C-alpha cells in the first residue's frame, strides 16, 4: 500500500510538554496545528498500520484485526484529503476539526476488539510463552501509538473550537497531584462499596523535598494520571477486602506523593495479602488478562496504565510481599522539559 | 583443551536444599560425596572455563583473566587426579578433603582480580553500554558459578572432618531470619559509627501469614543471607547519614520479614533521600561500580548480593522514591523443596 508506504517512511516526531503548551497558548496557532497534524497524523497512522501488516497471516486475517485495520485505513484516507487544502480558509480548519472527531469516535471500540482477537488466538493457537511475548510486544506498541494519536487529536479539538484558559486541552500546567489521587480514590471507593458493602480508607502523605511546605503540583495530563490511580485503587481495594473476610477492620490504602529533582513518584500501598514474586509479571500480560466481572483483575487496565506512565517517559512498577501486601509506584518526570512523548518507531530492528 | 572439552560436555547438576541436607545427615555419606564431587566439580569448572575462553582475545589475553584462568586450570588438574582412586581408602578421602581446601584458597582473590580486569578494559577500550552489558552478562554467570562451586566445597569440607549437628555445613535447617537481620545490622552499625559518629536505629517487624505468633524460620545458608543484609545495611546507613547532615535525628532503618506460602520476603527501608529511577540499574553494574573508600557504593557488594539471592531461586530488588528514601526486598523460597541451585549452563545459545 503506497499511501501507507509513503508516510511510513517518516518517523513520528515526539513532542515535549512545553511544545504542547505552546500549540494551545493561542487561538492564532490553529493554522500551525493543522499544517502540523495533517502531516504528523498520517505518519503515526501509517507507522502502526505497517506494523499491523507485519503480523503473521494467521493473526492478520482474523476478523478483529481486519476490522481494526479497516478503521486505520479509513482514518488515513480522511486526513490525506486535507493535504492539498489551504490553511487560510476557515472552512478548511473547521472541517479539519470535524474530521478529527469522526476519526476519534470510529476507533472508540479498539480495546475490546483487540481483546476479542487475543481470545481467539488463545483458543485457536494456544497460550504458550512465545505467543505471550509477541502479543505483549505488539499490543504495548499498538496501544502506546493509539494513546499518542489520541493525545494529538484531543489537543487540537479541545483547544480550537471557538478565551485564555488555565487548562490547555488535556494538559493541566498546575496539576494538584493529591487532588487527583483523592478523586480516583473516591470513585473506586464508590464501586467497592457497591460490590462489597465496605471499603478501605485513604491516607495521603506528601514529601516535597526541595520545599517541604508546598503542595505538590506538576505539568501533566490529569485524565491519564486519574486512569492509572483509579485502576490501581480498584486492585488495592479488591485485594484488601477479599483478604480480610474474617477481620472487622479493613487496613487503609496509603499513598505517598514524593517530589524530587527528576522524579515525581506516587506510591500506593495495600495490606491485601500480596502475591508471590513469580506471579507479578503475568498481571501485566494481555494474554493472561483475557478471558471469556470482579472489581479488578480482568481486562487491560493494569498494562494500559503502565503505558500511560511510559508515554511521557515515566514508569509503573509493582512490588509485593506475599503474606502482607503490595506497593505500586507511578514514576513521572518532575520537569516539563523532560516530559517528552514516547512513541513506538517502525525501524528495521522492529 | 580436551580435559576441559570432555567435562564441558556435561551439564552441571543443580541440587536442592533437601539433597544437600541428605549428604551431610551422616558421616557414612563421605564416600557418596567424594564420588559425586570428583565428577561434578570438574563439570562445573570446565563449564565456566569454556565460557572464559569464549571471551574476545582483547579480554582473554589480559593478565587478570589469564591469571584467573590459570587457577581454574590448576584446580581442574588437582581434582581429575582422584578420578581413578578408590573410594574405600580413607587416605583417598582425607587427601580429597585436603585438595578441596587448597582449591578454595587458590581462588580467594578472584573478585578484586576480575575487577582489575574490568578497570583495564574501561581504560583500554571504554565504557560504552554494549561493553557494560557483556561485562554484566559474563560476571553474573562467572560469579554465580563460583558461588555454586564454593557451596559444594564448603558442604564437603565442613561436614567431613572427623557428631549429630544442628547446622549441616553452611546450611541451617532452622535459620532464625530476624536474628541474622540483627547480626548484620549490628555489624554495619559498628562500621557506620566509626565512619560517621552516628548511625540509624533498627526496627524489625515480622508477618508470619499462616501462623501469626510464630517467629519466622527457614532452611537456608545463613552466611549468604548475612552477606546480603550486611551490604544492604551499609548502603542504607550511608544514605541515611549523608542525607541528614542538617538534622539532629536520624530516621531508623525498618525491616519487615514476611512469610508466605511460596515467598519469604525481607524488605529493608531507609529514608536516605532516594535516587531517580534512571540511576537504579547502574547500582548493579560491575563496570560502573569499578573505579581506581566510603562505607558503601563501590565494589561489587550489591550485584554479588543479588547473585546470592538468585542462587537458590530468589531475587533482590531495589525500589526508590527520589526525595524520600529506598526499599530493598530480598525474595527467598519459603519451601526447602523449591530451593534449588541456579547454575549458569554452557548451552549453544550462550
Ligand atoms: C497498592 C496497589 N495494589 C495492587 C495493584 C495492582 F495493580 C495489583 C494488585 C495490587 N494488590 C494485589 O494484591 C494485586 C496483585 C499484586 N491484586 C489486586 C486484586 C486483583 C488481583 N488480580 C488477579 O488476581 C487477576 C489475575 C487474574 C485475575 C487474571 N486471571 C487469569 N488467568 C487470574 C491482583
Ligand atoms: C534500604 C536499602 N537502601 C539502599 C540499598 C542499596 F543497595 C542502595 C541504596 C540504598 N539507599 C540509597 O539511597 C542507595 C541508592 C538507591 N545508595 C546508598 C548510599 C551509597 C549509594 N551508592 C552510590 O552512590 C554509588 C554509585 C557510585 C557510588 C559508583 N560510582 C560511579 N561511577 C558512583 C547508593
Ligand atoms: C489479536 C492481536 C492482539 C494479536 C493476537 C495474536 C498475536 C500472536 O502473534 C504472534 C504469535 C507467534 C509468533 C511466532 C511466529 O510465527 N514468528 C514468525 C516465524 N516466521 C509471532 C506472532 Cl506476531 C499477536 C497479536
Ligand atoms: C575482565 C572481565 C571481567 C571482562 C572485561 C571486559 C569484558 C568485555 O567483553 C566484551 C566487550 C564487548 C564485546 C562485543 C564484541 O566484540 N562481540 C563479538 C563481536 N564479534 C564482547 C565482550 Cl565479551 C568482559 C569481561
Amino acid at each position: 500500500p503506497k499511501y501507507i508506504e509513503h508516510f511510513s517512511k517518516f518517523s513520528p516526531s515526539p513532542l515535549s510538554m512545553k511544545q504542547f503548551l505552546d500549540f494551545g497558548s493561542s487561538n492564532a496557532c490553529e493554522k500551525t496545528s493543522f499544517t502540523f497534524l495533517r502531516q504528523e497524523l498520517p505518519v503515526r497512522l501509517a507507522n502502526i498500520m505497517k506494523e499491523i501488516n507485519l503480523l503473521p497471516d494467521r493473526v492478520l486475517s482474523t476478523p478483529s484485526v481486519q476490522l481494526v485495520q479497516s478503521w486505520y485505513v479509513q482514518s488515513l484516507l480522511d486526513i490525506m484529503e486535507f493535504l492539498d487544502k489551504d490553511p487560510e480558509d476557515h472552512r478548511t480548519l473547521s472541517q479539519f476539526t470535524d474530521a478529527l472527531v469522526t476519526i476519534r469516535n470510529r476507533h472508540n471500540d479498539v480495546v475490546p476488539t483487540m481483546a476479542q482477537g487475543v481470545l481467539e488466538y488463545k483458543d485457536t493457537y494456544g497460550d504458550d510463552p512465545v505467543s505471550n511475548q509477541n502479543i505483549q510486544y505488539f499490543l504495548d506498541r499498538f496501544y502506546l501509538s493509539r494513546i499518542s494519536i489520541r493525545m494529538l487529536i484531543n489537543q487540537h479539538t479541545l483547544i480550537f473550537d471557538g478565551a485564555h484558559p488555565k487548562h490547555i486541552g488535556s494538559i493541566d500546567p498546575n496539576c494538584n497531584v493529591s487532588e487527583v489521587v483523592k478523586d480516583a480514590y473516591d470513585m473506586a471507593k464508590l464501586l467497592c462499596d457497591k460490590y462489597y458493602m465496605a471499603s478501605p480508607d485513604l491516607e495521603i502523605q506528601e514529601i516535597n523535598a526541595a520545599n517541604s511546605k508546598q503542595p505538590i503540583h506538576m505539568v501533566y495530563v490529569p485524565s491519564h494520571l486519574y486512569h492509572m490511580l483509579f485502576e490501581l485503587f480498584k486492585n488495592a481495594m479488591r485485594a484488601t477486602v477479599e483478604s480480610h473476610e474474617s477481620s472487622l477492620i479493613l487496613p487503609p490504602i496509603k499513598v505517598m506523593v514524593a517530589l524530587g529533582e527528576e522524579d515525581l513518584s506516587i506510591k500506593m500501598s495495600d495490606r491485601g495479602g500480596g502475591v508471590p514474586l513469580r506471579k507479578i509479571e503475568r498481571l501485566f500480560s494481555y494474554m493472561y488478562s483475557t478471558a471469556p466481572t470482579p472489581l479488578a483483575g480482568f481486562g487491560y487496565g493494569l498494562p494500559i496504565s503502565r503505558l500511560y506512565a511510559k508515554y511521557f517517559q515515566g514508569d509503573l512498577q509493582l512490588f509485593s510481599m506475599e503474606g502482607f501486601g503490595t506497593d505500586a509506584v507511578i514514576y513521572l518526570k518532575a520537569l516539563s522539559t523532560d516530559s517528552v512523548e514516547r512513541l513506538p518507531v517502525y525501524n528495521k530492528s522492529a
